């Protein structure tokens, strides 16, 4: 599923993303907007021979399994098939771990550079939330 900004917005609220270890609901939706244009099926293979899955681009080197990454933790314990389905539950609670971790949403390249200090509540104008 491709979401729509304000759509998003709203479910990763719904999920308690809103303020989640002190990032702005806005710097959510605008992670996933560069990292995977909102849309959920994505994927990306990585030199290093892991890939990225999801609305959020999950790794799979560490947090999910998708059988075919060898060095392979799983700590979100999730296949990795499971972060591209249209609910986006398990994306946002696997997420969650990444975010806790220690680098906060800098585990995003994406987010780093093209989100970070950029006035990210444009990407939630609009929006009944
Ligand atoms: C080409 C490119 O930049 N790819 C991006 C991914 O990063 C590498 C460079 C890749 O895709 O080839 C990127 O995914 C992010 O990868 C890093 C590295 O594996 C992850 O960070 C590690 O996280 C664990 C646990 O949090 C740490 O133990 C590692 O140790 C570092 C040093 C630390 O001290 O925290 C982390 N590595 C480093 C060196 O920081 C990120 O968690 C991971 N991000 C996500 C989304 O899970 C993805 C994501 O946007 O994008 C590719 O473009």
């Amino acid at each position: 599923k491709v979401f729509g900004r304000c759509e998003l917005a709203a479910a990763m609220k719904r999920h308690g993303l809103d303020n989640y270890r002190g990032y702005s609901l806005g710097n959510w939706v605008c992670a996933a907007k560069f990292e995977s244009n909102f849309n959920t099926q994505a994927t990306n293979r990585n030199t290093d021979g892991s890939t990225d899955y999801g609305i959020l681009q999950i790794n799979s080197r560490w947090w999910c399994n998708d059988g075919r990454t060898p060095g392979s933790r799983n700590l979100c314990n999730i296949p990795c098939s499971a972060l591209l389905s249209s609910d986006i539950t398990a994306s946002v609670n696997c997420a969650k771990k990444i975010v806790s971790d220690g680098n906060g949403m800098n585990a995003w390249v994406a987010w780093r550079n093209r989100c970070k200090g950029t006035d990210v509540q444009a990407w939630i104008r609009g929006c009944r939330l």
